[PDB]
């Protein structure tokens, strides 16, 4: 009969030995944040639909401004109606309601407070004084459930604990300076260097971001999005639950450092900024790194997003995983055919950056990621066309042989169906929602 | 329960018994704003607002060693990890509840939100409506709320006798670090105007503000069990930060549509008696909301919109004669506040609004509780049957926002279920 699925079998079987799996050369250094495609000057402009060079987020609202008025969810893909077009762009333009300018980059400020001092939930419970009393807990092992029970009532659907590879943080952060207003931060955004001093607590000066050395852990959280509506990738509703992940994220972030404070420890947020999310999530064991770029899950495949905090709050490292990912995206390559720009290699692994994108010094298949945002403005959204084509993303992919777990390898051989079709809370699927269920012993052991 | 919810349709007309009696409810008259039950002592004797004298137990708690009143903790840690937990949960809710309207959080315009302003380019909440349809906007609605959060999610048309006459609220100017001192009264009167406005005077609702939109955001059902300690002070807390995140979102997603749309979470009117014209559940011998899926264990927001709608039916379970012969919350409550008396239309006290045919119970009595006990107690949620130590809880089952595995295939929607 079918064994029924059994995700933390699954983990315990692929777990690997201690030690960071990113295999590193010598000419590894730390990559500055502004190098990324969405904020460096070679790849932040893109041309619109009529030729007009803008910054690559203005072409792309030409184009939703342009599918909505014709109808269209995605480029060329007709809507049931101007309605059902509206719509998707309305639930998407939605779903970024907490976050700022695409990310939440810029540390300490807004949303990513680096203390939490000065936000009204620790004003206002000031008088128990959680986040003055030293701690009442040292031990890692309790620590770690703990922060791990947190973390799923903060809105993760997967959490793991690595010690903090400082490879991985970006050398220089984008950010503006304190006394900018929103409305000019597009305007006035600046680099401000990350640096490790000895003192007792993150802090901000006027000339760098400085987190203490005692900073040893990264807690990683994974974001599930919805299967049904990735699968409209490169169209609208993709970009909607890629956009409501994004508030899921920073509400976990806040969530989860608001306990850690108030537990006696410190606490740093990050959404997408400060360092490289998906390394950090290679080394806690979340998955496993990918021909796309992306961390690929057992639950989830590549479905899914990554936030993580920083904290000297002590915990239990997980191990990593080791599912077989890097043979298969060997002999796959559909990610790399389906591709719309062509920016996925169908090459080796090298060590070897492809452009001023890439980090150099670790080994890793080699994407022009100025291809990838290049396809952005042209579509109108933020394609997923890989993520949505790769086969960890379907639901189905897992087997067991009476002995073990394993990949079934038969899998690598509309948009109006979506709004009136199969939904429940946070997109979560009920089908597969047991996968994440959580007890101590997959905590910490 | 897509099955069990049809089954269950009553015809439609709001099921609230009133008579001419009844009249709108000043909000500063709830036992958590008014000056007859806002101070209380705490254990040393000194009288303070009642949320600080549950502080001072809550620390006094942490110092001992203990989880809840009289519960004895594993150790310190235990107890300092779950009031760490309960304070954590309020990070994105404004002085227990986001009660004042168009402030902080609550905005009654989108125009200044980051986000608006990040995505005026489109110009989505400058366009008029691409879709007018009622079936379709339900639809679309009803899917972006289970996008934003909610378990449950219904549509009644407004109705105004759920309306504060009179909100809490701050002056638009005063810092937060002010506001608890600031607090002033303020009229929601309905007017002839194109769009949610306040002057000096007046919280304006337009006369076309036809539709509430209620959800339900479920607790979690091990956490609540602990009632009256800290683990059920956690639940409750993280689920109001997720109200507001789901007022904000639906918010956003009805004015991208070409509507306005008005936040409230704890605000602006009566969220049982909303949630009951709405279809989630039916109210109840302890007050609640009881619904099929999570009886009262579960929270509610709303929203209220010109856009149009469906409005769904009330639902009748029986909860009505099961808790005329129940009574089990009122004899677990440890207060008393809590009725074995028939219903009646008249309320107990200043806390209750006369005129509508319910189990009038005190809830002065029940706020005493809340500093002796240092937390929000829940201990009626927890016994009712409709629901159905804290070392246990942490090493315990759990999941993405406290939501159950078990249960979570009840709240699947599709498109026959949401219009
Ligand atoms: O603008 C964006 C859209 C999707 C993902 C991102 F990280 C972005 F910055
Ligand atoms: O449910 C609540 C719990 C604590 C404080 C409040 F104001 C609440 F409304
Ligand atoms: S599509 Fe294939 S090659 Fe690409 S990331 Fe997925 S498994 Fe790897
Ligand atoms: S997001 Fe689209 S354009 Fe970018 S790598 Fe993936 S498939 Fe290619
Ligand atoms: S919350 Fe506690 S004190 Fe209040 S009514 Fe319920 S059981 Fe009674
Ligand atoms: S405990 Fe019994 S009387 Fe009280 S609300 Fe629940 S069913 Fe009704």
């Amino acid at each position: 009969a079918e064994k029924e699925k059994n995700a933390a079998e699954i983990r315990q079987q692929f777990a690997m030995t201690a030690g960071s799996p990113i295999i590193v050369n010598d000419k590894l250094e730390r990559y500055a944040e502004v190098r990324t495609a969405f904020t460096h000057p070679t790849s932040f402009f893109k041309p619109n639909y009529k030729g007009e060079v803008k910054p690559w987020f203005l072409s792309a609202y030409d184009e939703k401004v342009r599918q909505i008025e014709n109808g269209e969810n995605g480029p060329k893909m007709k809507a049931k109606n101007v309605g059902e077009a509206r719509a998707g762009r309305a639930l998407e333009a939605a779903g970024w309601t907490l976050d700022i300018n695409y990310g939440n980059i810029y540390p300490n400020r807004f949303f990513m407070l680096w203390s939490g001092e000065t936000m009204t939930n620790t004003q206002l419970w000031a008088p128990v004084g959680l986040d003055r009393r030293p701690p009442d807990t040292t031990d890692p092992v309790e620590l770690t459930n703990y922060v791990k029970f947190a973390a799923r009532m903060a809105g993760a659907d997967l959490v793991g604990v690595a010690r903090l590879n400082r490879n991985w943080v970006y050398s220089e952060a984008v950010t503006i300076p304190a006394d900018v207003p929103y409305e000019q931060s597009l305007h006035k955004e600046i680099e401000k260097p990350i640096v490790f001093k000895d003192v007792p607590l993150p802090i901000e000066t006027d000339d760098e971001l400085i987190i203490p050395n005692t900073c040893e852990n990264v807690i990683v959280a994974g974001i599930a999005m919805n299967r049904e509506m990735m699968q409209t990738a490169p169209n609208s509703m993709a970009c909607a639950t890629t956009a409501f992940c994004y508030s899921r994220m920073c509400m976990f972030d806040m969530w989860l450092c608001q306990f850690i404070r108030y537990m006696g420890y410190y606490a740093i947020p990050s959404c997408n900024g400060v360092g490289q999310s998906v390394a950090f999530a290679v080394e806690a064991g979340l998955g496993q790194a990918s021909r796309m770029g992306a961390c690929i899950t057992p639950e989830f495949g590549p479905n899914v997003r990554l936030t993580k905090v920083f904290t000297n709050m002590p915990l239990v490292p997980d191990k990593p995983i080791d599912f077989g990912v890097t043979e298969f995206c060997e002999t796959c390559k559909k990610c790399a055919r389906e591709c719309p720009s062509k920016a996925i290699t169908e090459g080796p692994r090298t060590f070897e950056g492809r452009s001023i994108h890439n980090q150099s010094g670790k080994l890793q298949w080699q994407n022009d990621y100025n291809k990838c945002l290049g396809y952005w403005p042209e579509s109108g959204g933020y394609c997923g066309v890989c993520v949505a084509v790769c086969p960890f993303t379907k639901g189905n992919i897992w087997i067991h042989d009476g002995v073990e777990w394993l990949i079934d390898n038969t899998r690598f051989l509309n948009i109006t169906e979506v709004w009136d079709g199969k939904i429940n809370t946070y997109g979560l699927d009920a089908d597969h929602f047991r996968d994440t269920v959580s007890f101590r012993k997959d905590r910490v052991k």
